[PDB]
């Protein structure tokens, strides 16, 4: 309860963080608008917002943001001419208004793609007017994407005037700022992802499946705490999450606000870890909150065997309360291995659920369900050591090119950019994961993965090409990447016909960016598996002592005719 919602959060987020939410919330909106119409409306709310800070009494001070912000958004003379239907929505009272408004986003829209400036314009433009040049860049990020998160939009705008200052002042500004940007746009593109991906997986997997992943989440992050905290804490989660994704930024806040303060105020039965977090402004701490490392164990945690197979009523416990008892089983396992990907954890206790199922359905059938855990563990533990002692011995880009065949192989009617793309990023997901210890690997690759497969998956869901795709796309999110580990080589596809313009090289290559020439190179990579899937070869670029002058054409075209017999 507040008088005047709006010099509330004025007060608790202050005057420059008001001003870069609410340019984001309108340009989330008023997408087709200009830079300068979204500026003076920005400083309208905000010159309104002061007066309400100096009297929460002040004239329309006590009606609610929701309010306000449909009203401001009534008062947009080119509302109708430009948004069509979304005008209609003006013709409706709160809380219709608002839904409406909601459901008029537009989850695309058609806008040019947003092209990084030379290094040196960048730099100038920064220099000149630092308030404009990344402000605009806010509203331009925040148009294109209006289901992204406000806050988290404002978090990486900081990360990014941070980027700026330290490069724009470096002799060599592009070495400095070209990886940071990659880093920020990769970071955002990933954040965007797993967000949409939470949210259709909601959809498609009910309540429970979302509140047996947040019961291993928590139990990893918050070991220490007692089940009834857990608990209460994924019952809290999942609310947030469902009223997130349903995208009011506002009803959105209030939750992740709530939560974080729950946790807050209750520190000492949750985490240790959590201090520094819970000092930091409302803006923060649930952002904080979400990317705590975990919490240490208790040390004297005994085995799960004692409840979850010897006790006399596993039956019992379990069928007056089938969902806790997996629940706690979850709680326990995740608690005492921060080890394993949530997604594993998972298996596990879908695998104990099955046991429970028809065991107890003979009671002590189970006992020796703990033995069916190892090939669950074993596999993503054992396919984490091939992979980086793959990635050791070739190197990055060497390690792309030895899962580029692969993957072309497997599913080869895939695009070329598509399984260059792919095989890029999972190269980077084992440069990432690979230099981390072995205990720290499986949530690391879990969470690269899960972007990795989720923008592979979207990109078949819009132009399929295999039916073997739409399977690990379409089961469950717990066997999308063991379905995806299971994918065999297509032993019925028809080699692509060979044309000799994409199997030629110019000039260019020895100019083109060092990136550029690595994309050029596994292009052709995938063709000429593309051309050649029957074609034997183990380590690719660079082999060995392991185990698991050039022309555009003459000298050119020497390769093309000839490897055109030296391959089958
Ligand atoms: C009465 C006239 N006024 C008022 C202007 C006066 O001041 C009196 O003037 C008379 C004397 O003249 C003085 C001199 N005059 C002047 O200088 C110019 O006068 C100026 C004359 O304008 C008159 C016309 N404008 C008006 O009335 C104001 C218009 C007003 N609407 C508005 O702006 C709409 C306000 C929008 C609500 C905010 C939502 C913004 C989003 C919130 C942020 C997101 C949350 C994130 C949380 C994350 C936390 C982490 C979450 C987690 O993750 O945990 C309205 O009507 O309601
Ligand atoms: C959010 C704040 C953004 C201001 C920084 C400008 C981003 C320039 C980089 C271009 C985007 C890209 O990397 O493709
Ligand atoms: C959305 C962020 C809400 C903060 C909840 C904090 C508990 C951490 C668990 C998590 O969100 O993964
Ligand atoms: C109280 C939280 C509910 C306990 C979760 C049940 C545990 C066994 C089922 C695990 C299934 C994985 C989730 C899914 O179906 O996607
Ligand atoms: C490139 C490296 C790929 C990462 C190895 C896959 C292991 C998957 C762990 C997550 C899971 O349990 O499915
Ligand atoms: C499926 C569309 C073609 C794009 C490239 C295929 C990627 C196959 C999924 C790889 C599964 C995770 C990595 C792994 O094998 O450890
Ligand atoms: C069909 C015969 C055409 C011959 C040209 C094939 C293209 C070869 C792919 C490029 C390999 C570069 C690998 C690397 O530099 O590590």
């Amino acid at each position: 309860a507040h008088k005047s919602e709006v010099a509330h959060r004025f007060k608790d987020l202050g005057e420059e963080n008001f001003k870069a939410l609410v340019l984001i919330a309108f340009a989330q909106y008023l997408q087709q608008c200009p830079f300068e119409d979204h500026v003076k409306l920005v400083n309208e709310v905000t010159e309104f917002a002061k007066t309400c800070v100096a009297d929460e009494s002040a004239e329309n001070c006590d009606k609610s943001l929701h309010t306000l912000f449909g009203d401001k958004l009534c008062t947009v003379a080119t509302l109708r001419e430009t948004y069509g239907e979304m005008a209609d929505c003006c013709a409706k009272q709160e809380p219709e208004r608002n839904e409406c408004f909601l459901q008029h986003k537009d989850d695309n829209p058609n806008l040019p793609r947003l092209v990084r400036p030379e290094v040196d314009v960048m730099c100038t433009a920064f220099h000149d007017n630092e308030e404009t040049f990344l402000k605009k860049y806010l509203y331009e990020i925040a148009r294109r994407h209006p289901y992204f998160y406000a806050p988290e939009l404002l978090f990486f705008a900081k990360r990014y005037k941070a980027a700026f200052t330290e490069c724009c002042q470096a002799a060599d500004k592009a070495a400095c700022l070209l990886p940071k940007l990659d880093e920020l746009r990769d970071e955002g593109k990933a954040s965007s992802a797993k967000q949409r991906l939470k949210c259709a997986s909601l959809q498609k997997f009910g309540e429970r499946a979302f509140k047996a992943w947040a019961v291993a989440r928590l139990s990893q992050r918050f070991p220490k705490a007692e089940f009834a905290e857990v608990s209460k804490l994924v019952t809290d989660l999942t609310k947030v999450h469902t009223e997130c994704c349903h995208g009011d930024l506002l009803e959105c806040a209030d939750d992740r606000a709530d939560l974080a303060k729950y946790i807050c105020e209750n520190q000492d039965s949750i985490s240790s870890k959590l201090k520094e977090c819970c000092e930091k402004p409302l803006l923060e701490k649930s952002h904080c909150i979400a990317e705590v490392e975990n919490d240490e164990m208790p040390a004297d945690l005994p085995s799960l065997a004692a409840d979850f197979v010897e006790s006399k009523d596993v039956c019992k416990n379990y069928a007056e309360a089938k969902d806790v008892f997996l629940g706690m089983f979850l709680y326990e396992y995740a608690r005492r291995h921060p080890d394993y990907s949530v997604v594993l954890l998972l298996r596990l206790a879908k695998t104990y659920e099955t046991t429970l199922e028809k065991c107890c359905a003979p009671h002590e059938c189970y006992a020796k369900v703990f033995d069916e855990f190892k090939p669950l563990v074993e596999e993503p533990q054992n396919l984490i050591k091939q992979n980086c002692e793959l990635f050791e011995q070739l190197g990055e880009y060497k390690f792309q090119n030895a899962l580029l065949v692969r993957y072309t192989k497997k599913v080869p009617q895939v695009s070329t950019p598509t399984l260059v793309e792919v095989s890029r990023n999972l190269g980077k997901v084992g440069s990432k994961c690979c230099k981390h210890p072995e205990a720290k690997r499986m949530p690391c690759a879990e969470d690269y993965l899960s972007v990795v497969l989720n923008q592979l998956c979207v990109l078949h869901e819009k132009t399929p090409v295999s039916d073997r795709v739409t399977k690990c796309c379409t089961e469950s999110l717990v066997n999308r990447r063991p379905c995806f580990s299971a994918l065999e080589v297509d032993e019925t596809y028809v080699p692509k016909e060979f044309n000799a313009e994409t199997f030629t090289f110019h000039a260019d290559i020895c100019t083109l960016s060092e990136k550029e020439r690595q994309i050029k190179k596994q292009t052709a990579l995938v063709e000429l598996v593309k051309h050649k899937p029957k074609a034997t070869k183990e380590q690719l670029k660079a082999v060995m002592d392991d185990f698991a002058e050039t022309c555009f054409a003459e000298e050119g075209k020497k390769l093309v005719a000839a490897s055109q017999a030296a391959l089958g």
